[PDB]
DNA sequence: AAAAAAAGAGTTGACACCCGGGCGAATCCCTGCTATAATGGGAGCTGTCACGGATGC
C-alpha cells in the first residue's frame, strides 16, 4: 500500500490486513513477529547503556 | 321475283360428386395419491486503461 501497510486479498475480493489472513493460521501473537524481525538484548538499566 | 333450317338461345329432366355436418370410437391431458429415515449450494473472474462520475467521515 501507498501507507507502507501489507495489504492481502483473495480471489480479487475486498482487501483487508495481512494480519488477518495470518493470525488466522496457526502463528499467533508475537511469533509473527520473532519470525520477521530479529531481537537484540539489553542490560536492565546498567551503568549507563 | 319468293321461303324455311344449322346454329344461337332457352330450357328440362338425369346423373356424378364433393366437401359439410353428424354419429361414433378411440384415444389424449389433468389431477391427485404413493406412508421406514431422508433436513443450508457451485461457477465466476483475478493478464486493458482511462475517464467520469457516485458515495463516506
Amino acid at each position: 500500500d501507498a501507507k507502507d501497510i501489507v495489504y492481502v486479498r483473495i480471489d480479487r475480493r475486498r482487501k483487508l490486513p495481512a494480519t488477518t489472513f495470518l493470525y488466522a493460521l496457526g502463528m499467533d501473537g508475537e511469533e509473527i513477529l520473532t519470525t520477521f524481525y530479529d531481537v537484540v538484548p539489553f542490560e536492565k538499566r546498567s551503568g549507563g547503556w
